[PDB]
């Protein structure tokens, strides 16, 4: 096998991979940062047919950059950590 969300030869940077699997899944991007991001080499460990393990993953990759990756309601959700 079923689709998995994964990096693949088309995807090049952080948010045109998030296009592809928002499109694969019927699902908006919003994605709330400056700049678009290279995809950087622990990407290539995802495989998931679950989005939400997919988009957690990609979120610990993106992390230490400020970077928080999760899917809300048809979304998939790329910002700056919200913390308290």
């Amino acid at each position: 096998t079923s689709y998995t969300y994964q990096a693949t030869p088309m995807d090049g940077t952080l948010k045109t991979m998030l296009e592809r699997w928002a499109a694969d899944s019927n699902m908006q991007l919003s994605y709330n940062l400056p700049s678009d991001y290279t995809l950087i080499g622990p990407v290539s460990a995802i495989s998931t047919t679950s989005v939400q393990q997919a988009a957690t993953e990609l979120s610990a990759v993106y992390a230490a950059q400020g970077v928080s990756v999760s899917v809300s309601a048809n979304k998939l959700l790329v910002q700056p950590v919200p913390v308290s």
